[PDB]
């Protein structure tokens, strides 16, 4: 039994839904815990292919602006810890992992899509990483993904300066897999899933593991360097301000 | 000795060398220039010709209407002493050494993809200085169909010139792309019409053949020497993982 | 501090260090050399959020200035990649956000140190060429291993080994710049929101970039490193001697 999330399986693929779209799907502290308990759980059952989409409107909002006697410096740590363990369960997933992103990704789920095998968007998603704005620091490996998925040049503007983008505008950067009309979104994405799930399974698993398995351990490197930083600003005066 | 004069003569190849171009073009044009084992073996003594001859760049190409239709599963062949399981492991030694002929290979390297190009002929192509494609010419990497795993250092290549969203797509899940789409996604240096390709290709090629000619091969070799033993590592990684692939349920079925 | 090549500046939260040779389409001597490199150190150090680099008049730069004595040659080529290698090596370790404002035909050293940036903003007016080989040279600025990430290896080529001049809409299409804008509305549309950007929380700013690039800083110095060994010889080769003489002639 989830509380935030709406956790299927059949045919080959798992289907996991963000399911608070009163809140657009923003992610809090238990959300954070079933998403791992969820990929845990999908690593270790019959799906070929896993799946993660939003309830509604959005695809996700992002980390949850609402969440002790050892301070605000031990819910930094612990916090820190937590982001750690959770990215780490992305860069560890064994299985073809795939985003549905039926509408505006914000943060914490935008940059997590680097660690994704594919990425489809529905034309009204977008794609917003807003880190700096809060007087914070990139996480999910998006420091190290995004430049080289990107370029340099353009993740500067999403990862630095907040930019959003489009639907097409993350496509043509290399996030995005591809984009369909959000009136056929939903058809299009499943019609191609269910193909790809009849694909030789062990073939799909393997064919996964040799394209990730050598990049895995800088992965976890970099995550342990992001939570790091990020425990900093969140002590940090324009992190509060902000 | 591979010494040659204008042209080397080999079995499923035509191998020639003038302006400054060493050509070297697949010619099993009735089998889609299929590699069968006697190629892979031409092949690689035709790289080994190019690196030493006196071509400024080299370019490999097909004849016909394909580029490549990638390995040759028509060519079957005998059970040796120690098994299916001794077959699995000379193929990949076999692998292993081709994939290495191109990651060692020291002057420019440019492919001239004229029609559809399959497999190990499209993985390949992450190895290449350049690619150039008629509009016509499709890549299609489809190893998962075929209960296989990636090869031609594409399970690292792949990802970083195409986008892991992109490459998933070809890589894990099959799909072919246009050479409209190769080009959009990093594969393919610039694609021409049909029927203007060749002319306008070997025009650039000829060009780019009169440049300081010491310049190019440096040039490479810093962009590429470094390089080198990662691309090693990645290919013995994926002929050990291809191995075990063969010797699968899935990969007999397929056939 | 004062300087014969450049006008330095720094307003609104943003340091802007402007080539200023543009009679010779803003060619980098020596002199130039030494001077960007002091502007980097003071605005690394300085209040600003934001360093901008751009060139005076229609061009960026021409790159390198080929008019450019006790040990003869050898020693010489010895000196010039001793500098190469410092000049490279500020841009690589450069703290804060640094961007490109490309007014019009970038060259050279100009084009390469664009891996280096953050991001990179074009006149569809700028041009953008390597043509290293022609002159019988190598690459530097970190290209060498740079633009194949940036690029792809296929188009890379045809940029550093094959002399491809690209338009601004290429270089864009192609991961080395930013955006590309009409050039009458250029700086006005670059300038507006490069001051916006410069009233972001200045620390997130910092720390963002510096957990960006730290890691990857080792690796550019070792690129750089070789690069530059290479250069060193090829300098000394006929083909680059002869070319040179070409060039002074053009
Ligand atoms: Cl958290
Ligand atoms: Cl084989
Ligand atoms: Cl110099």
């Amino acid at each position: 039994g989830f509380e935030t999330l709406v956790v299927t399986s059949e045919d080959g693929i798992t289907k996991i839904m963000f399911n608070r779209p009163k809140k657009k799907n923003a992610i809090n502290t238990e959300m954070y815990h079933e998403i791992m308990r969820a990929l845990k759980a999908a690593s270790k059952d019959d799906s070929i292919i896993t799946v993660l989409t939003g309830n509604g409107d959005y695809y996700s909002s992002g980390n949850d602006l609402t969440n002790p006697p050892g301070g605000v410096e031990e819910k930094a740590k612990n916090n820190a810890v937590l982001l750690r363990e959770f990215v780490g369960c992305f860069i560890d997933f064994p299985k073809p992992l795939i985003a549905v992103v039926n509408g505006p990704a914000v943060g914490i789920s935008v940059t997590l899509l680097g660690l994704f095998d594919a990425v489809y968007a529905s034309d009204r998603a977008t794609f917003h990483t807003p880190f700096s704005h809060l007087g914070q620091s990139p996480e999910g490996c998006s420091s190290y993904t995004f430049p080289k998925i990107m370029s340099p040049a353009k993740a500067t503007e999403m990862l630095i300066f907040g930019k959003k983008l489009t639907a097409g505008e993350a496509c043509a950067q290399g996030l995005v897999t591809e984009v369909f009309p959000d009136s056929t979104f939903q058809k299009e994405v499943w019609t191609r899933l269910k193909a790809f799930a009849k694909l030789p399974p062990n073939a799909l698993r393997i064919s996964k593991e040799v394209i990730r398995k050598r990049e895995r351990e800088k992965l976890h490197a970099v995550n342990a360097e992001e939570c790091n930083v990020l425990q900093g600003r969140w002590l940090s005066d324009e992190c509060t301000n902000a």
